[PDB]
């Protein structure tokens, strides 16, 4: 049941993450894997709870987070996904650490209080 300043805080961080102002790093975390179409049919050997930023938008806009902790936790789920399968150096690595460098600037500014 989370209330409406928390849920707005929380649509505004998912909307920033998805901006086309950062489409040069963040397009590989819009959408869900699709491991055969991707070339990467081994995927789910090392990824468990996919998540993607289109998701936490829609779970979100579907009232599925008690609370703020609980969506920082899918959105952080999708670099830690990240880097489970892409090895340091790769560029879809790099690419979620920047992504990720913005959403740890986003989120310290999260009310102290998850309302509901």
């Amino acid at each position: 049941a989370m209330g409406q300043r928390a849920m707005k805080f929380c649509q505004g961080v998912v909307r920033e993450l998805m901006s086309k102002k950062y489409a040069s790093f963040n397009y590989p975390f819009l959408e869900p894997v699709d491991p055969v179409a991707l070339n990467c049919p081994t995927y789910f050997d090392y990824v468990k709870e996919p998540m993607d930023l289109g998701t936490v938008s829609k779970k979100l806009s579907n009232w599925e987070y008690e609370n703020l902790d609980q969506a920082e936790h899918d959105i952080r789920l999708i670099f830690q996904n990240c880097y489970a399968f892409n090895p340091d150096g790769t560029i879809v690595n790099m690419m979620g650490h920047r992504l990720e460098d913005i959403f740890n600037t986003k989120w310290a500014d999260r009310p102290l209080y998850s309302d509901v």
